[PDB]
């Protein structure tokens, strides 16, 4: 039906719109799929997890951010900025749906296991959960706006 | 026709762009069917009631946000926010259109019947009617800027 | 040719925010017709004529932004908030496109034709004509600016 | 390939966005063609010159600009606001792209004769080049935001 | 999978509102491909390669908002404006994504290469690096915010 | 059947006969369809108005001939005559037939909107209606005949 | 459609009749094809361009009527007469249709090349604009009625 | 026919001999297509422009060949050599033909376009024009013997 | 048989590099076709004739090389070279084959008719011989090495 | 096999060059068959004689040579030269291979046959034997430069 | 397209030929495949790197002449030349182009990895870079030329 | 691969106009097969062996030239030249490619078994081996122009 493309379409443009207004990284870690067995695939299984894979993209962009609007250094070179793949000191939120909480529940496992082992503290992550993936932008607002985040990771499972 | 395509995408993309200037919860009742059957399937049938489901999610919605900014509380831990489905002390508006009014007084039955019997009153409701589903998110924006308003509910039927 | 959707998507859209910037009702009546018959078809024959269909949607929303900026009354019990069908008091403006102008004049009539026996005067239209459906948003801008305006109707054809 | 799609979503959404912050009329001068030979049908051949359509739709709409910003006039009857086709005393800029430009200067050279045979000057036309269609709106920003340009014109040619 | 349309959707849409909201040329270097084929084919080989023509873009674009801002100069005729190819005294800033770097280290070569054959220097160049395509918007805001760069660079490859 | 072919013929001819033995402008704006789809896309639709046609190519014939048997000027170089567009001072006839009346109507409208936008005078409009289009040139030679008559337009719809 | 038969019959029925009545060389260069492939191969392409076809005609034909005015010559043998290649001292005049622009402006350039490049001056071409095919022999009238005009070119392209 | 291949693998042969005796720069700018439509693709349109690509490689190999009979410079490392792509003080001859001239006109006019905006003057470029492309290698020997031509660009359309 | 391509190889190929070591125009007559049909075409008929095109191209070499070797002229612009079509003055060579004679005499004949009504004399026209097509570059080295000869014109047949 | 295309083509080209580079007649008597049968058509049967075709030919050419270095004569008149076919007094030599032997010395006993019934004598023939065709140019080449001899002739069969 | 043919014939002919004037080895190293797949197979895969074969045949080709034009020795057997693999104390040119770059740094890096494995110093060797295949044989020429340049090297890749 | 076509095309070419330039026999002992099969067969096996047969041709080129630049002898009577079979006294020079070397040295061991047997010494065979087919051209050069050298055999072999 097609209630599965109005849906992906805000969901993906409110993150994105979010993120410009408020100057900070945030990950989509939604997933798109046709079919059950695709979005099975992309769990925790055969193509890995999309969970794990949205986390260490946050904690490069936290790293990024904070070498862009440092000193900077070099000279006489071509500048070039990067980012580290370290989460010490590091604060993240993440925002989860319910619906199809079989998959999701695997996805936020991911986060939290990327986050810990890459040397962040599970007392510097903020979990909020939501009835589904339309109110994921609204939320993700609120904690956006928190000046102790660095960055936020959405997750979600979308089936047509 | 083509008429269905940019009717649904202004409603879906009205509504969302309004809750994110508003910082309030909206919630997508609006049935997009591709055929009369499977409209009359989501009206109170076989696949359940659509205006049922909204109401639930405005509901548990509006508890996470009194949560957010309250204490919060806890502490030396992961901190997690999520929302109870008690609909004691809250204030709900209802927007619904006219076009294919024989479905939509279905949805607007489960609506109000949903939130009743999770002990919500039905002096704290309002419900606005429209002729039709484009002048869904004009009328939602006056509800959604009352001060004694916690969620808005809306509700439509699309027919390719 | 892929000429139709561009054209098509930006006036729906672009009417669509231009409502809920200046909080005025604004009806959409233009065509988006596959064929010459579907255009037909909707342009005073068996399936109606939009352009009186626009012009009710109209009036109706006029009355219930009156009744909602009101007192609005009532008490213990639910509130409703619904809209007559009497056009007495109320101005109107229209704008119309001159693309396709053989089908368009039947719209333009049936437009000015409810209002009239629903109790409206032709001293409260206000007619404004543009060369294209391009054109109706920056020429509707205009018009829902004006404090004497009540809302605004547009009417357009476009065949694929 | 699907980037045709991309680029043409971008244009007209931006050209339409920056008509109606700046209240100010632009004409959409791009072919979108899927062929071509279905391009060189509309680069002054079979089926015209869509550089001189979009040149006349903007000596049209900056008359009726000059018309509802004036007294208006008329009284005790219905009143009609519309454009003349003559161009004395107009100043237009315009905006064209290098990219086929074997078929984009048959659209210069047409927008150029319907100005000067309606009675304009050549000495009031600014004529701005951009190495693409992508970069169009922003060089249209810069022209609108001049007090002494009445409506800007925007030329180019994407083929599938 | 639909995942594809989604991301490139928001990626062209955030930096088209970009280039307007700051007015400042921002260049599309992202390649969308159905097939890895057709993504070699445009990454230096037979189709040429696109980091070259979006830098070839840039240096354009920053040669004629330098004319326009300018005297102008010229009278009693046509005025028009164009950019030069000298990249002399011309700053620059470039993002680029790591996915698919295979290809994506070809196209950053191509446009520094561009750049330093025209007449300018690897000093005057200022690179990011961000994990994806979907981060590019964020980062891009960052450096069109600086006072000493005339230009940016997006650069990334996104397969079907 | 064969009827259509020989009124086609004498139609056409008489009209060309006529205008190089009175050596005055007359405008061929008659419709030669084959089925009624066609006559309708002619008639003010998606292939616009064969009325506003004839009434453009008469204008610009009358000020064409105006300025060949004036002075001329021009020296030393290449003489070229051309007409403007602009009909204040003009006067104009037009003969158009009774048959298919409900597709004539709207090519004399179009024919009179052209005029009048253009500069002209409704009171310089002299129309001729005839029963048939095998009585057009008859009457087209009366008009042709006066001298205060600048350019005559044909009017008619045949349908195989 | 048959619109192109009538047209194409009278214009070169025309043209033939006033060559006769003026007792002047009138050239034929106007294309009649039945696709738009087969106009472009004979505007300036495989196929050679009719417009210097044409002018090579005129020249022709002018020297030949001069030959037949003269004293003629020889005696005792068969007379032959036949006309040089020589343009030096003769006067043309050209009328050229504006429609399908784009490959009639090709037309023109051809056979303004063949007569300089023979020997004539550029001050000694007069060059006329019609709106249309069909106003070609009433405009070539007025040229070949001038005393002072050898040879007249006409020039336009139908397309079935 | 067979009548293709003599004559395009003569030109080529004899241009490249030539270039190799005189030892000095000469670009191959001659289209060689199968169809009408290969050759309109790569005359300014989708497929770029020959004559641009053809100026551009002259540039750079005039600036190489300045720089192998100068110092060299550089040691203890590997010699590198090559040309940048500015063109002040450069001077360029070109030889067209004038078969198929329709297209050939947008070769030139793009070979001009390129020397100009990366810093040529039009004074320095020398345009020689002969009857065909047989004729080319002939006249590109007496512009290759000049002393203060710096290089030489052969444009030329053949089509089977 | 493979006995067609050897010969039209060798022929070609010793015509082309006759003209590069003597710096003299030298023009290429000879028809190559598939079949007895297509030779007639190119012999006076439908397709023209080939002797007549080879003629044209001559004259105009034979102008072009005295402008280059003259003043040359003009000052300030850009230096253009062309030749005229005047044939006064001129000294021709004309080498032709007997196989085919019943078709190699129609060329001779349009050859030698372009040279006299383009204003040359028949005294300076040189005529030799050959008895085949392999013949001609030797016969054709001997006439381009006499200091009283401008150009040289080679005729032959050949089909497959 | 691929081996009788580089064979043939460097026998060709070999005495090709060499005729011109001495100045003197050589001519091309050999077979180029595909199939057996070919080959013994044209060695004294159905299709005649190819050794007795190239005696013929090197008789006219040196004819013709030896009245091309003489007075010429004839006066106030085109020139024509051409050369008979009578053999008093010239000197021939022949150059033929021992590959396909039963075929090769039909051809020589044509050639010789030739020469001696059109007046020459046996004593002036000089018969030089090789053992392939690749071994020809090289031979050709001692008797060509001998002064005594007038024309060469070269004989050999290949089949592919 | 027959444009890959033209230009492979010309590359390959041009260099052979400059090898035989120079006396000087010069090794092909240019790859003319027909699909993208046969390219990479033989620029670094499965097929191996067709850089470094071409520098392994220069090797060897500098050796064997150094042998060659020295004492030669042996006596009273037969002699028998060949060339060593070894590096040391011998200098290279290396001549590559810039299309299809992708590729061709791919057969550089072999060429120069050949060279230093085998006992070269990265010190001897000299690169030229060219923007075409082109102009490979013109450049390769001036290094030929020196006297401290033992062999040439030409890269290059072709695609149909 | 179309390589193989290249390589046959300069190998031939190259050996060809050497025997000219040098005026020395050389012998075309280079196998081109379409298949390993065919290869095989010429090798030694039931087709023989191609390089027996070259050393063959050699033997007998030295004796007819020895015998042309000699007194010659006979007279009153048609000379006739050929060469005997006998190699004592001659002196020979062989180049071979490695490439395929299990077919080649095969070849190697028939050119020098046949040169024995017929009265020759090994001693005054100099054998030069290359890498490649593509080497051949130049090595042979280096041999022809020894004075002490009668004839060269070139030994090749070359699969498509």
């Amino acid at each position: 039906t097609p209630h599965f493309d109005y849906i992906a379409s805000e969901v993906s443009k409110g993150l994105a719109n979010l993120s410009l207004e408020l100057r900070k990284p945030i990950t989509f870690g939604v997933i798109t799929a046709d079919t059950l067995e695709q979005a099975i695939e992309r769990a925790g299984t055969k193509h890995g997890n999309k969970g794990w894979e949205a986390a260490l993209s946050a904690i490069e962009m936290a790293n990024l951010f904070k070498s862009l609007r440092g000193t900077g250094g070099s000279g006489s070179s071509m500048e070039i900025y990067e980012g580290k793949l370290t989460a010490e000191g590091l604060r993240f939120g993440i925002v989860a749906s319910r619906f199809n909480h079989a998959l999701v529940d695997r996805l936020v496992e991911g986060a939290i296991d990327c986050i810990v082992r890459h040397g962040g503290r599970e007392e510097d992550i903020t979990l909020v959960r939501v009835p589904g993936s339309w109110e994921i932008p609204v939320a993700a607002g609120e904690l956006a706006r928190k000046e102790d985040i660095d960055a936020v990771i959405a997750i979600g499972v979308l089936i047509r």
